[PDB]
RNA sequence: AUGUCACCUCCAAUGACUAGGGGUUUCAGUUAUUCGUGAAAACGAAUGAAGUCACUCUUAAAGUGAGCUGAAAUCACUAAAAAUUAAGAUUGAACCCGGCUACUGACUCUGUCAUCCGGGU
DNA sequence: CTAGGGTGGGCAACCACA
DNA sequence: TAGTCATTGGAGGTGACAT
DNA sequence: TGTGGTTGCCCACCC
């Protein structure tokens, strides 16, 4: 045997990782290797589906639009029997857009104003009547607003301005009426609900299919519509037909135009109904919408001609319900059952003859006593399969009632157990009398010619079951138990009564009569029931705790506070509803005692009242034997069944462990197949740390804390008022993230749904609240008033720092038993300043991916790598005769935090884990070696893993901690680059965000002609001999003094000369081309505003010259112009902020007003009223500027006609795969090799040229350069088009003598070094090589740490003498 | 005490469906007429919407830029539609076809449909 | 467990050189 | 940003047995 | 009056 052992410091971004080999015991000193793998947080690798998902179901709403269109059109021409217009399809395509959400927002309540009387309210308008019900003029006024009335909406900013002061009004009120509150509440719900038809007109369209009211009010009003109008003969019948379309989801779109005969866009009305009638029974509808689904089929299903009943069928009723993607992936229940096939694979037809043996024996009376009951449902997959295909071979019911025979005989209790099984075939002995008559009693039963085999099978069983129970069944060789692989059911009512009969401890259940029964007085079951679980769930995890202290405080005879009075109330309640249930359905006392508790009567209203949410954990086969096995109604039977533990972690923990486990299966499968050795067994221990993290209320901490949903609990934290605006919030606001999501995800790759992340505000406070920062100034004096006591911001601050500084880590991540002031404070904190210690800690307190990274993902983790390093290892076992043994143990975090870290700190001070700051990245690796430390000193890990010598604590532990390596490796994964894969479409391999394509106009007048805008001086260059312009340029202008280019012709000439080799003129027009081409594009106007630091900023940054200059540089080869333009779009950002209400918020140079996005969006507004109720609102303005310019793509697609459209994008993944190397084997270190995911028909790379390379250099190619000296090592790649990537190994004395880096020892180094400028200086004033360059931004990248580092960096900027020395390293290789 | 197993509730993290509303770009349109309400400065309405400024230069006219409005496009191969913004050593997810012999789900429950199963891309 | 602004391109600005 | 549906892990419980 | 080499810095879809 071969001692082969891997101990993992499992990590949500760094693991550290201790593996060796060794024949016996210790490793070697060379033996061990130290590895610390960096998983990059960085998107350099993607774990989190969540931009990938956000960009499919963009796509899938543009494709669903596309497709709702097509359709449109189709049924439309089919109408008219004609082909549309640009102009109708223009207003057709105008009805499909922007049709709303499809939520449930059923009825605003508008209780309290029916208490309330109608003169009151004369003073706002004047027109009201007495004898009118306040209810009907507010119904009538909405009325108004809806329908376009200009007078009612004016009437409603009227009444939002008049309403913002109620001094006279609670005047009035008090001196008519004592109480004011129900006035207050009543002005309240007035100002709450005209303030969301504010909004939803606003910010968004936001209508929830009032679209469909939109469209009826705005087809009639639209000209070009009409020759489709008497087409469907009337209004009506064309928007029902309209909206019947729009409500189609983007599956139905597909199941239509799924065909390739539909390429040709033609109509089916036979397909369109099967199509309809196919999307509206997908559909669960709700038990009170089942009536509209029992239109809508019969509308569908009865139609003889579905084109009229489009027109007929209303589309309100065709409206989707929510989704409800139930059974979208089930689990399989991992229940581990004894196998007839496998068992009748192995041993034939000879465990039949067993189990009939067994069951002959008196002993063996009653342990099949339900089986015709249990063998009723399928409870495994091939069972299934075979049942499928209608052909029980392995198992028919016979063989199945002989294994379920067989498991029950050998998963039987110690009290049960006849025959001593698992003492049988221990390894260990006992009293060998009882053992002696066990044995008598098996030969006795089973026949002595059947001892031999069945015991064998027995001791096998029992092992499977073991690793079975530790998460191991994976490494089972020859298995008996097969899991299940079976969808388990999802509660249903038979469901319900198994799980309450195990409750209430009984075995026959068959109804819920009990449910009913009658307490005391008319209170029932279900009352005391829903009551013991409002209490219980009011109280939370504590309530264990507090309920326990009260009955021990009311048992010692101590007084009693109201609140454990309350709970000794409770639990006279809970034995009173466990008496009359246990005389209901006849439970016995012992019986009753195990459900007479408060927890058990809670589930059972859990069960037997509230909705099912998921499938149960097994298939009700296995719940109905676990039930027979457990026996709740008298002694247990058998042991209850074994399950495989490992669940599966499908989704982005499935990538991030995914992606550790294959590193460290690849680390330890090239350390292994290192070594040379054949045909002997390598036995592969896997060590773990268990992290367990509590996210809810622990009890070590609600021990010492004690001396609503969550969107309510959101809700109701902002007290009625929307935190950013101050505005009377309700129930029609959003949930915003404080830390913004695209923020959180750039650079976490997470979304902190905390609920100190979620705040409850308005759509004002969350559609100007961008991915930008907001500070505790841009909240509202009234909700800081309301929610602080008051609006003093310096208090506010302090006090937030103050009580967050009191609460420990763990008192907010278990964030649900502060009180209402710690929760705000804690959720407040995200509002100050970067640098507040409180904010700083709070970040990082809720990013959660880290945690759940490492809480219980131990047991996936440990077999995705065993069963990854079997597939590596594979071919070199086969090759070699070796078989893998592997083992799997896992290790307490505290015991070897405690017992083994501390003390290495304590022997070693660089090995200190420090608390405060950042681990250093080799401590990892430390972590995993007391890993290793540990288990060294568990008996059952070290009996197969080495020897016992451990005979004292100071002797092993000053030997151990010598056996970890000096350097340590630190493996950085990186995704695969977009050059080797052959699936390119897996990668964003362009970036969103289009850019505007100009070129610069010519003008001429007489012999004079220049290149600009205009004949100023700023907005134009005179061009000195113009005649070769034209001449280089004829075929691509066009005449409008004025020559402008021909924007198809140059586009398409542009793509020539990329795509295939073209002629020298058609390369000069390419050159020319590219020479009056320029990008611009639109940036919001606030950007004048800093939306990080919350200030403006000053007229230069805004007016900055870089932002508006072109440069224009032809040269003598087309008539000298050179210069530099100005923008004419600078002249519209002066008048920005020379504009009125902004030349002073704006200064000539380099105080912070709050909230200046909401004044710039004050500044542009829509003050004349649309004409058209369907009119999209806008909410962005911006203006051109010169932007900053990455590796551009033309795009050709094409439009909604059928014409060539061009859209300029700029790539996101590499564009350069490698340098044309010549024939002599000179690299070409100007030229642009573009990769072959581009160069296609539709791409242009901007200023690309057509290259021809037989041959090349990769930009992977590492090769090692000639220094000019010894002490360093310095390998070179290319690397990028524009930076080399240089790897230097190099001592770390000698690497901080050219730095002055001062982080002590190797050990407290970081993964990634950050130089200062000082620093960069230093490096390359000592280095005194040209070779080196420096590193790009200061950042230094290391390899391997040791007193010899070897660390890699992106050099600053190429240099001539980087190529030259890998040019003559890569002709060394090359002429070899 | 901690290991399985089954339930209950919370918290956190996932990924799945359905989307919504802004952006950016391309292509157009617009740089206003008519009516009645005013002596008029101006107002309102109708023209499907928009229809307002600024540099150049005969002064007009024009050029150019911006704004506004409406469509379109918003990864490529690439399309009827599926996959297509993850990973690649392995995969996963999605979507479609057939089936109801049968694991799961929804109903109007001998059955039909499906997110289920089998297969395919 | 975690202490959070990367990279693969582009541009303009100077400084030799013809 | 909004609905909806499942999963995994942990914390606090109840019940079974088994170290 | 190009032409190439360094240096310094900027960009990225949101709610
Ligand atoms: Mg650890
Ligand atoms: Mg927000
Ligand atoms: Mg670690
Ligand atoms: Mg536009
Ligand atoms: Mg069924
Ligand atoms: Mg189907
Ligand atoms: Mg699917």
């Amino acid at each position: 045997t071969v001692k082969s052992t891997l101990a993992v410091d499992m990590g949500g971004r760094y693991t550290g990782i201790f593996s060796y080999t060794t024949d016996s015991g210790f490793p070697k000193a060379k033996e061990a290797r130290a590895y610390v793998l960096n998983m990059p947080d960085n998107d350099a690798l993607t774990y989190s589906m969540a931009a990938r998902t956000q960009t499919r179901h963009r796509i899938r709403s543009q494709q669903r639009f596309v497709l709702a269109r097509r359709l449109t059109y189709i049924l439309i021409e089919g109408k008219l029997k004609r082909k549309l217009s640009p102009r109708e399809k223009e207003a057709i395509s105008s009805l499909l857009r922007r049709r709303g959400y499809s939520r449930l927002e059923s009825e605003l309540d508008l209780s309290v104003l029916q208490g309330v009387e109608s003169g009151f309210f004369k003073c706002f308008l004047p027109n009201f009547d007495e004898d009118e019900n306040l209810l009907t003029q507010w119904t009538s006024l909405t009325d108004g607003y809806l329908q376009n009335n200009s007078d009612s909406r004016r009437q409603i900013q009227i009444f939002l301005e008049s309403s913002k002061d109620s001094k006279e009004f609670l005047t009035v009120v008090k001196s008519q009426h004592q109480d004011t509150k129900e006035y207050k509440n009543a002005l309240k719900v007035m100002r709450d609900d005209a303030e969301s038809m504010i909004e939803q007109s606003m910010f968004g369209h936001k209508h929830r299919r009032l679209y469909l009211e939109a469209i009826a009010q705005d087809i009639p009003r639209d000209s070009r519509l009409k020759p489709i109008i008497e087409a469907f003969s009337g209004v009506e019948k064309f928007h029902h037909f309209i909206g019947n379309l729009s409500n189609l989801q983007l599956r139905a779109l597909r199941w239509y135009f799924n065909d390739p005969s539909m390429k040709n866009n033609v109509f089916d009305k036979e397909r369109l109904k099967s199509v309809l009638v196919r999307a509206y029974q997908f559909f669960h509808y709700p038990k009170d919408l089942t009536q509209q689904r029992a239109e809508v089929l019969n509308a569908y299903e009865g139609a003889t001609d579905i084109l009229e009943t489009l027109q007929t069928l209303n589309p309100e009723l065709t409206i989707p319900p929510y989704e409800d993607q139930n059974n979208r992936r089930p689990p399989l229940d991992q229940t581990l059952w004894l196998s007839p096939r496998l068992l009748d694979q192995r041993y034939g037809d000879t465990w039949e003859i067993w189990v009939q043996n067994l069951l002959r024996s008196p002993l063996s009376k009653g342990i099949d006593e339900n089986l015709d009951t249990i063998l009723i449902t399928t409870d495994r997959k091939a069972r299934l399969l075979e049942r499928q295909s209608g052909r029980l071979i392995h198992y028919t019911s016979q063989k199945l009632y002989h294994s379920y025979v067989l498991q029950r005989l050998l998963d039987r209790t110690v009290e049960n157990d006849a025959y001593l099984l698992k003492t049988l075939v221990s390894s260990n002995r006992g009293n060998s009398n009882e053992i002696h008559q066990a044995q008598e009693r098996l030969t006795r039963d089973l026949g002595s010619q059947h001892i031999k085999k069945f015991l064998d099978f027995v001791r096998q069983y029992y092992d499977e079951v073991d690793k079975a129970k530790r998460g191991l069944w994976f490494i089972v060789e020859k298995p008996l138990m097969e899991r299940a692989d079976i969808h388990p059911p999802m509660k249903n009512d038979s469901v319900i009564l198994r799980l309450v009969g195990n409750i209430l401890c009984v075995s026959d259940l068959v109804d819920l009569s009990f449910w009913t029964r009658k307490v005391k007085g008319q209170s029932t079951v279900r009352s005391l029931c829903t009551a013991i679980e409002k209490t219980r769930k009011e109280y939370g995890n504590s309530f264990n705790y507090l309920y326990q202290r009260a009955l021990y405080l009311q048992s010692k005879g101590k007084k009693l506070s109201a609140e454990d009075k309350d709970f000794i109330k409770l639990q006279s309640n809970v034995l009173l509803v466990s008496d009359v249930i246990a005389e209901a359905l006849d439970i016995k006392e012992e019986q009753k005692k195990k459900f007479a508790n408060p927890f058990s009567l809670a589930q059972l209203y859990n069960i037997i009242e509230t909705e099912k949410s998921g499938f149960i954990s097994t298939t009700l086969a296995a719940v109905d034997e676990n039930a027979w096995r457990n026996n709740l109604q008298g002694k247990a039977r058998c042991v209850q069944l074994c399950a495989d533990t490992v669940r599966p972690f499908d989704g982005a923990l499935r990538n991030i462990l995914d992606r550790q486990a294959y590193e460290i299966a690849k680390l330890k499968a090239e350390e292994l197949l290192s070594t040379e050795l054949k045909n002997q067994t390598i036995d592969l221990v896997v060590l773990l740390e268990s992290n367990q993290f509590a996210f809810s209320a622990s009890l070590a901490e609600v021990k010492k804390s004690a001396n609503l949903s969550k969107d309510e609990r959101i809700k109701s934290a902002s007290r009625g008022l929307c935190p950013y605006t101050g505005k009377n919030l309700g129930d029609k606001g959003e949930v915003d993230h404080i830390i913004p999501r695209s923020l959180s995800m750039n650079y976490m790759g997470s979304i902190l749904n905390s609920e100190a992340n979620l705040i409850y505000c308005s759509q004002e406070g969350n559609q100007l609240k961008l991915n930008g920062r907001k500070k505790l100034s841009d909240l509202a004096d009234n909700y800081l008033k309301v929610v602080f006591g008051t609006a003093d911001r310096g208090t506010i601050c302090k006090y937030i720092e103050k009580s967050v500084s009191e609460l420990t880590d763990a008192k907010i991540v278990q964030f649900e038993l502060l009180d209402r002031s710690q929760q705000d404070a804690v959720r407040h904190a995200l509002f100050l300043e970067d640098f507040s210690e409180a904010r700083r800690r709070i970040i990082r307190l809720l990013g959660k991916i880290n945690t759940a990274r490492v809480n219980g993902t131990q047991a996936w983790f440990a077999k995705s790598f065993i069963t990854k390093l079997r597939e590596l290892t594979k071919e070199w076992c086969a090759n070699n005769q070796i078989t893998l043994a592997f083992d799997l143990y896992r290790l307490d975090a505290q015991t070897v935090s405690q017992d083994y870290r501390k003390k290495f700190a304590l022997i070693n001070k660089d090995w200190a884990k420090p608390d405060d700051k950042k681990q250093p990245i080799a401590s990892h690796a430390i972590d995993a070696f007391c890993v290793f430390a540990a288990a060294k000193d568990k008996r059952n890990i070290a009996n197969v893993l080495g020897v016992f010598d451990e005979v004292a604590e100071e002797q092993n532990l000053k030997t151990i901690a010598q056996l970890m390596p000096s350097e340590v490796n630190l493996i950085s994964p990186k995704r695969k680059s977009i050059l080797d894969k052959n699936e390119v479409g897996s990668r964003a391999l362009m970036k969103e965000g289009i850019f505007a394509e100009h070129f610069l106009p010519i003008l001429v007048r007489g012999d004079d002609c220049r290149i600009g805008f205009d004949w100023s001086e700023s907005g134009s260059v005179k061009v000195k001999d113009a005649d070769k312009l034209f001449g280089v340029l004829d075929g691509l202008l066009k005449q409008s003094e004025t020559y402008t280019v021909d924007r198809i012709k140059a586009f398409e000439l542009l793509h020539d000369v990329f795509i295939r080799p073209c002629s020298q003129k058609m390369l000069e027009q390419a050159e020319v081309l590219e020479k009056l081409h320029y990008i611009t594009q639109n940036i919001s106007v606030t950007s004048v505003y800093d939306a990080v630091n919350r200030q403006f900023k000053c007229r230069e940054e805004i007016l900055k010259d870089k932002d508006f200059d072109i440069k224009v540089d032809l040269g003598n080869r087309f008539g000298s112009a050179k210069g530099k333009i100005t923008l004419p779009a600078k002249r519209e950002w002066e008048k920005l902020v020379n504009r009125s209400e902004l030349k002073n918020l704006i200064k000539d140079k380099l105080e912070k007003t709050p909230d200046g996005e909401t004044l710039i969006y004050d500044i542009f507004r829509s003050i004349p009223v649309q004409k058209l109720s369907h009119k999209a609102t806008r909410r962005v303005w911006s203006l051109p500027k010169i932007p900053s310019i990455s590796s551009g793509v033309r795009i050709k697609r094409k439009d909604s006609n059928g014409n060539d459209i061009y859209q300029l994008y700029m790539l996101n993944d590499t564009k350069c795969k490698g340098f044309v190397v010549n024939e002599k084997g000179v690299i070409d270190w100007s030229s642009d090799l573009v990769a072959d995911l581009y160069k296609q028909p539709t791409l242009t790379i901007l200023n690309g040229r057509y290259l021809k390379a037989d041959q090349y250099v990769r930009m992977d190619q590492w090769y090692e350069v000639d220094c000019g000296r010894d002490d360093v090592i310095v390998k070179m790649c290319p690397g990028t088009s524009g930076r080399r990537y240089i790897e230097i190994t190099q001592s770390k004395k000698q690497f901080e003598d050219w730095t002055g880096y001062i982080s002590g020892s190797f050990w407290n180094y970081p993964v990634t070094i950050k130089l200062s400028s000082q620093q960069i200086a230093n490096f390359v004033k000592n280095s005194q090589m040209p070779l080196l360059g420096k590193p790009r931004s200061g950042q230094i990248t290391v390899i391997t740490l040791g007193n010899t580092l070897k660390y890699w960096y992106c050099v600053e900027s190429k240099n001539s003498m980087m190529n030259e020395a890998y040019q003559k390293a890569y002709l060394v290789h090359f002429n070899q």
